[PDB]
C-alpha cells in the first residue's frame, strides 16, 4: 500500500571519525523515492519560505544547532530536492537582473510572471496579474498568509497586493510613491488597504504600526486601517492567548493577527560580525532573546493554528508560511540572529510535515526567495569584511563571514538554491527549475484554474 | 519499456518578460522521474568532479555563457539532484572542521572514511584505507583517472595515493614532508611513485614536471619517474595527436598522458577581479586562451578517449574525470578563468551523458568537492573585496565578488552543494547526504566487494 514517506533520519549514523560512520543513508533509496512519487491532486498546499535561506544559510544553522553530521527534522526531511533560479528583470530593458529582491522574487512564485525588483503583483509593464492566493479564493479553497515580518513586507504582501513599489505600505507612502495606485488617485490602494480587500481567511504576523493610518479616499476614508478592519468584519488578535481562543476563521469571521508593531521578535541574540572578529574577539554562543515572549506566538505556533483553522474548510486550502528574519539578520551580519531564525523555521516545517504526513493530500514545499551573503570559512581566515567565530554544537568553532558590501547591509546574492517538497506533485521541484515554475506547479497540484 | 531519460531541455521556454514564459518545465514531472529510478547494477561509473563548483559557480557560468534562462546541456541535464555536506575533521581532536580542502574531501568520496585536511587516503590515525579505484581494479574492472590539474594534485592523487600530506608530490617533497612514507625510510612512496604502482588502465592530466625526479631507493632508484614509467610498461603520450593513436589501454599497455608541466592551460583569458572593479573599471568580455592549443586535448577530448578505451573491458569500468582549474581560478579571483573551466566541464559531462545514455547501465555523477568563494552580486555593489563586471550572454552585466580573504587566495567555503546523477542507483544522491555516502553508493552500484 502506497504511503509517502518523510526522510526520518539523515543524521550521521555513527562515529564520524570511523569508516562510514559519517554516512547519512542506511541502505538503497530507490524504493523510498519510488514511493514518494504521485501525480494525484493536492488537496492543500503549505509553502514555507525562509527569506534569504540559501544552502549556505541552511548548512551554517545546522552546524551550529545540530552539529555537522546533524539533521533538521523539518528543513532536511523533505525527500524530493532540486535547485531553482530566481533572476529578475531590469524594468527598462526586459533583460535578466541576476540578483533579485524579495518583492520581484515573491511575485514570480505567486503569479508565474517575472518582474522588476521592487514590484509586487505587476509585471514590467506594471500590469496586475493574479496571485495564487487570489486564485485559491476564487476557487473556494481556504487561504492563509503567515509571516514573522510586517504583513506589508514583500513576501507576505506579494500574495494580496499589486503595487508598483514595495514601499507603498499604506495611505501616505503610497500617495507619494505609488500615485497610480493611490485610492484618491482612483487606484486600488496601498498594500495594507489591498490586504484588507483581499480577505484571506487567516492572516498572521507583525506590522500593526501601519494599520494605524487613515484612508484618504473610499468608503472608510477618514478612519484608520485598524478600524476599517474590524468594521469590515475582521476579527483581530494581538497576543497568543487570544490567537488560541479563535475557533473560526472564514470569509465572515476572517482572522487578522498583528503581533508586533514592526517585525515580530528574533529568537536569539548575539553580537554583530566585525572586521577580523574571528581573530580579535573570542568565540560567541547564542543567547535566547528574553523579549521574544510568552505572549508572542512562535512561528510554529502560528502555523499550527492556521493549519487547524484552515483544515475545517472541506474543499482544501492554501497556506504560505514565512520565516522572515533570516534575511533581515543576515544582511545585518548577525550570525546568531540569522541562525536562530532558521531553527525557528525548522519548527514550522515540522508542524507542517506532521499534518501533511497524516492528511495525505498535502504538498509541502520549503525554499527561499533568493540566496544571501553569509559564507562558512576556515577559523584562521583573514577577511575583507565582517566575520565572527561561533561555538557550534560539536564544541568546535565555526567562522561566518559577510563581505559583499561595505555599506550598512550585507547584499543578497544570486546563486540557485535548494527547493524541496513532499506530497502529490513534489516531483516537479526535482532538478533545475525556475521560481515561476513554482506557481504553475502549485496551480496544477491544486487543479486551480 | 523502461528507458531512463536525460532532462532534454530545462531552458526558459519563452519570453522571459511574459507570463510563464520563464518556466523551465512544460508539464508534470512525476512520470519522467518515476522512469529514471532503477536499482539494477551499474555496469560502469563516471564521476565528474568540478573542483570548487558549488551552486554559485554553476549559476554564474550559466548566466555568462548561456543566459539566465539558459540551460547547460551537460551540467544541468542530470535528472536526480541532491545536496551533500563535506566537512572535514580536526586531526588533533576528531571534531568536525567545517571547511574542507581538496585532499580530505576527495579522501572521503574515494574511501568512505572522513579525514583531516591535507590528508590523502588515510584517516586521522594515518592508517591507509583502500580507494574505490583500488577496489575496482581488484575486482577486475577497467579504471581511469582524468584531470586538468597535475596528476599529483589532491583530486586525482587521492585515487591512488596514501600519504600523510598532499604536498608529497614526489621523491624529495616526500622525504622531507612525509618521512613515514618516503621510500628510503621504507614507506610506500611519494604521490607520483604510488601512482605508478597503482597502475590504473588510463591516467591523463598535466604534472609532467614531477615525473622528472629520481627514486632514492627501490628497484628503479637512481632513474627518473618518467623512465621507471615506460620501463614499467606504461605507454606515454604527451600531445593530442598521439593520445588518439592509442587504441589500447590495459594492465600491460597502461596509458599515461602527461599533457603539460604543471596544470593544463585554462580555456578563457580575462583580468582579475579587483577592489571596486565593477565601479572603477568597464565590463569585461572573456576571450579564449590562444595558448590552449591544437596539440592539447580538451577535457571533453580526454574523457571521450577514456570511455572509448575503457569500454573495451567487458566487465565494466570506473572513471573519474576532474574539471580542475575552476577552483584554481576562483581563488585566483578570475571570473573568466573560472567560468571557462565550468563550460569546459559541461562538455565533458555531455560526452559522459551521451555514452551513458546509450550503453544503458552507467551511473553518471556530477558534483564538487566543496563550495568556493565567488558570489553573484548587484551591479552597483560597493564591496570590501575584489569584484568585476562581466557582459553576459543576455547582453546585461553581472557582477562577481570574492570577499572572504585579504590574503592572496580566496578561500574555499563550506555550504552543502549540488550533487546530481543519472542511471542505475542515481536515487541515492537525491536529498541530503554526506560525501562519504558517494563512496558507498558507488561501491554498491558497482557491486564492489
Ligand atoms: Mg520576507
Ligand atoms: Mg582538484
Ligand atoms: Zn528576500
Ligand atoms: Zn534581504
Ligand atoms: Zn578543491
Ligand atoms: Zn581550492
Amino acid at each position: 500500500t502506497p504511503e509517502m514517506p518523510v526522510l526520518e533520519n539523515r543524521a550521521a549514523q555513527g562515529d564520524i571519525t570511523a569508516p562510514g560512520g559519517a554516512r547519512r543513508l542506511t541502505g538503497d533509496q530507490t524504493a523510498a523515492l519510488r514511493d514518494s512519487l504521485s501525480d494525484k491532486p493536492a488537496k492543500n498546499i503549505i509553502l514555507l519560505i525562509g527569506d534569504g535561506m540559501g544552502d549556505s544559510e541552511i548548512t551554517a544553522a545546522r552546524n551550529y544547532a545540530e552539529g555537522a553530521g546533524g539533521f533538521f527534522k523539518g528543513i532536511d526531511a523533505l525527500p524530493l530536492t532540486g535547485q531553482y533560479t530566481h533572476y529578475a528583470l531590469n524594468k527598462k530593458t526586459g533583460k535578466p537582473d541576476y540578483v533579485t529582491d524579495s518583492a520581484a522574487s515573491a511575485t514570480a512564485w505567486s503569479t508565474g510572471v517575472k518582474t522588476y525588483n521592487g514590484a509586487l503583483g505587476v509585471d514590467i509593464h506594471e500590469k496586475d496579474h493574479p496571485t495564487i492566493l487570489e486564485m485559491a479564493k476564487a476557487a473556494g479553497l481556504a487561504t492563509g498568509n503567515v509571516s514573522t515580518a510586517e504583513l506589508q513586507d514583500a513576501t507576505p504582501a506579494a500574495l494580496v497586493a499589486h503595487v508598483t513599489s514595495r514601499k507603498c505600505y499604506g495611505p501616505s507612502a503610497t500617495s507619494e510613491k505609488c500615485p497610480g495606485n493611490a485610492l484618491e488617485k482612483g487606484g486600488k490602494g496601498s498594500i495594507t488597504e489591498q490586504l484588507l480587500n483581499a480577505r484571506a481567511d487567516v492572516t498572521l504576523g507583525g506590522g500593526a504600526k501601519t494599520f494605524a493610518e487613515t484612508a484618504t479616499a473610499g468608503e472608510w476614508q477618514g478612519k484608520t486601517l485598524r478600524e476599517q478592519a474590524q468594521a469590515r468584519g475582521y476579527q483581530l488578535v494581538s497576543d497568543a492567548a487570544s490567537l488560541n481562543s479563535v475557533t473560526e476563521a472564514n470569509q465572515q469571521k476572517p482572522l487578522l493577527g498583528l503581533f508586533a508593531d514592526g517585525n515580530m521578535p528574533v529568537r536569539w541574540l548575539g553580537p554583530k560580525a566585525t572586521y577580523h572578529g574571528n581573530i580579535d574577539k573570542p568565540a560567541v554562543t547564542c543567547t535566547p532573546n528574553p523579549q521574544r515572549n510568552d505572549s508572542v506566538p512562535t512561528l510554529a505556533q502560528m502555523t499550527d493554528k492556521a493549519i487547524e483553522l484552515l483544515s475545517k474548510n472541506e474543499k482544501g486550502f492554501f497556506l504560505q508560511v514565512e520565516g522572515a528574519s533570516i534575511d533581515k539578520q543576515d544582511q545585518a551580519a548577525n550570525p546568531c540572529g540569522q541562525i536562530g531564525e532558521t531553527v525557528d523555521l525548522d519548527e514550522a516545517v515540522q508542524r507542517a510535515l506532521e499534518f501533511a504526513k497524516k492528511e495525505g493530500n498535502t504538498l509541502v514545499i520549503v525554499t527561499a526567495d533568493h540566496a544571501h551573503a553569509s559564507q562558512i570559512v576556515a577559523p584562521d581566515t583573514k577577511a575583507p569584511g565582517l566575520t565572527q567565530a561561533l561555538n557550534t554544537k560539536d564544541g568546535a568553532v565555526m567562522v561566518m563571514s559577510y563581505g559583499n558590501s561595505e555599506e550598512d547591509s550585507q547584499e543578497h546574492t544570486g546563486s540557485q538554491l535548494r527547493i524541496a517538497a513532499y506530497g502529490p506533485h513534489a516531483a516537479n521541484v526535482v532538478g533545475l527549475t525556475d521560481q515561476t515554475d513554482l506557481f504553475y506547479t502549485m496551480k496544477a497540484a491544486l487543479g486551480l484554474k
